[PDB]
């Protein structure tokens, strides 16, 4: 039966709850305790579910192709609630107004020049320049052997205008990252693979030429959190119990909390990475000290069903140069059939790296900024019936070239200074829900080798 040894999982978001699920199965004889600092499980995942609404406060969905989360959802009995996103028309907002996303393009890279050059997003001259670059690529281009930033890869092939006006805001989406720092190999390795096969970027994207790509749940993403807790059979969940310190107990660890210590043999930290650095002072973790973040607010406005749709499609992304506080907005009721059946619901995002001060301001200042933006964008006065504001402090890390190797080195240092302490979550192996689930599964698995 039960071993003397104990696993403590720290953080009750998706990474920590997934970790407990997988730990229950991998180690029938190991004791499992989960410490969550706040009043609830779920971390960033939270769903507003009153008055027949199902409106996401944090992540709204996940990439279906990352099927580990689909598999978890099925295994725990939630498969029947899976819904896909509707596709219709999306837009880029810049200083020149609301432009439809150009047709004839894969990830903003033109594959049909005639259709693409109908766009108003670039000037005629910029369009001619994109065409000349695509059809007549320089012999001086070289396929990158080592990883380089996306912007360094893309700018010489496509020019600055297309990268700035279309690709960056398209590919960054609600996350708002900087195209010029993100890794090429870790984000879009198929660009390079296809270029190498087709001999040019334009013909590489043409190999890739063609119900949306995303999954959520009818009962809301928070129902996933709730079901995970429910299917745990022996893990002890302690809410309102932040981990405050880690000390050595002759090979084991003493974990300090407000209500007395927990003793552990294995510790999985799934909490924000700057708390990792502070909790593990004998570990030299500059990689984690230099991993930056920004904060995001979501501001959701519920309107009585509208005769003139405020946005004529699923939503828009905003060019960072334009005079707006919002970085993106979604017509939730257009994108998700289940969320708000008899209403018009808009969800705006606010916050970029190096520019997120609005997120720390009051609800009235945040709301007013979002309202002004939309009233200008939509042409008219808008009178929301209800507003739901959520704030995801330090929520998005900026992964740059060499991240994955830096995280390997962080993990080796932690294992060498604190044997039995493992890390998982959004700082490490990908920001998205499925990446975090995988992060949890792989770290649980690797404890399995070490017993
Ligand atoms: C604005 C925004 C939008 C996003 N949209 C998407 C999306 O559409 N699709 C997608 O796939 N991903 C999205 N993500 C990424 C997604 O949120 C992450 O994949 C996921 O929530 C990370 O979960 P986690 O458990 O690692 O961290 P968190 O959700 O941050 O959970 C950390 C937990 O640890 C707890 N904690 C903190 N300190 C302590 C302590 N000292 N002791 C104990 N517990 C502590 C916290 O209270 C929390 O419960 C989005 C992220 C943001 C910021």
């Amino acid at each position: 039966g039960m071993s003397s040894k104990r696993l403590v999982i720290v953080g009750g978001g998706i990474t920590g709850l997934a970790a407990a699920y997988y730990a229950e199965r991998a180690f029938p004889d190991l004791n499992i305790t989960l410490l969550e600092a706040g009043e609830r499980l779920g971390g960033k995942v939270a769903t507003y579910r009153e008055d027949g609404f199902t409106i996401e406060r944090g992540p709204d969905s996940y990439v279906a192709r990352k099927h580990i989360l689909t598999d978890l959802i099925e295994a725990i009995g939630l498969g029947e609630k899976l819904v896909r996103n509707n596709t219709s028309q999306a837009f880029i907002l810049d200083t020149g107004g609301l432009h439809p996303i150009p047709k004839g393009a894969v990830m903003g890279i033109p594959t049909d020049l005639d259709l693409f050059r109908q766009t108003t997003l670039l000037t005629e001259e910029e369009k001619q320049e994109v065409a000349d670059l695509l059809l007549h690529p320089s012999d001086s281009l070289r396929i990158p052997e080592q990883d380089i930033p996306l912007g360094e890869y893309l700018r010489p092939r496509l020019g600055d205008a297309l990268v700035e006006k279309l690709i960056e805001p398209l590919l960054s989406g609600i996350y708002a990252g900087n195209i010029d720092q993100m890794s090429t190999f870790a984000t879009y390795p198929q660009f390079v693979a296809n270029e190498q096969k087709a001999g040019s970027l334009f013909e590489g994207m043409r190999l890739m030429r063609p119900t949306g790509q995303f999954l959520s749940l009818e009962t809301g993403l928070e129902s996933l959190i709730e079901r995970l807790e429910e299917v745990l059979e022996r893990s002890e969940i302690r809410l309102e119990t932040p981990l405050l310190a880690i000390s050595r107990e002759d090979g084991r660890y003493r974990l300090k909390t407000d209500h007395g210590p927990e003793y552990a043999d294995y510790v999985l930290l799934t909490i924000p990475h700057p708390q990792v650095v502070q909790l593990l002072p004998d570990a030299h973790l500059p990689e984690l000290e230099q991993l930056t973040t920004h904060s995001t607010a979501t501001v959701t406005m519920i309107f009585d069903q509208q005769q003139s749709l405020p946005i004529e499609g699923t939503g828009f992304v905003v060019n960072r140069r334009a005079p707006y506080s919002i970085t993106a907005c979604t017509a939730i009721d257009q994108k998700w059939n289940h969320s708000a059946p008899d209403h018009t619901v808009l969800r705006a995002f606010v916050g970029r790296p190096g520019n997120d001060h609005l997120v720390h301001e009051s609800d009235e200042v945040l709301q007013q900024a979002v309202l002004q933006d939309l009233e200008k964008i939509c042409g008219r006065t808008l009178e929301p019936k209800q507003v739901i504001i959520s704030r995801l402090m330090d929520g998005l890390p900026a992964y740059t070239v060499g991240h994955a190797d830096r995280i390997q080195r962080v993990r080796e240092e932690v294992l060498a200074q604190y044997p039995g302490i493992y890390l998982a979550g959004l700082a490490y192996d990908g920001v998205g829900l499925p990446d975090c689930v995988a992060s949890a599964k792989t770290m649980i698995e690797s404890i399995e080798l070490e017993q």
